[PDB]
Protein backbone atom coordinates (compact mmCIF):
# COMPACT_ATOMS: atom_id res chain seq x y z
CA UNK A 1 0.00 0.00 0.00
CA UNK A 2 2.52 2.71 0.22
CA UNK A 3 1.61 3.51 3.62
CA UNK A 4 2.32 3.75 7.00
CA UNK A 5 -0.48 4.05 9.57
CA UNK A 6 1.14 4.99 13.11
CA UNK A 7 -2.23 6.25 14.35
CA UNK A 8 -3.62 3.35 13.38
CA UNK A 9 -5.78 3.53 9.99
CA UNK A 10 -5.07 2.81 6.58
CA UNK A 11 -6.48 5.27 3.89
CA UNK A 12 -5.53 2.97 0.50
CA UNK A 13 -8.76 1.12 -0.62
CA UNK A 14 -8.64 -2.31 -0.01
CA UNK A 15 -5.75 -1.96 2.95
CA UNK A 16 -5.75 -2.42 6.76
CA UNK A 17 -3.17 -1.88 10.07
CA UNK A 18 -0.74 -3.93 10.57
CA UNK A 19 0.81 -1.25 12.81
CA UNK A 20 2.83 0.19 11.76
CA UNK A 21 2.35 -0.73 8.30
CA UNK A 22 -0.74 -0.95 5.86
CA UNK A 23 -1.13 -4.37 4.48
CA UNK A 24 -3.23 -5.43 1.34
CA UNK A 25 -3.92 -8.85 0.97
CA UNK A 26 -1.73 -9.87 3.95
CA UNK A 27 1.43 -7.97 2.31
CA UNK A 28 2.38 -4.25 2.51
CA UNK A 29 2.16 -2.99 -0.93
Amino acid sequence: CGETCTLGTCYTAGCSCSWPVCTRNGVPI
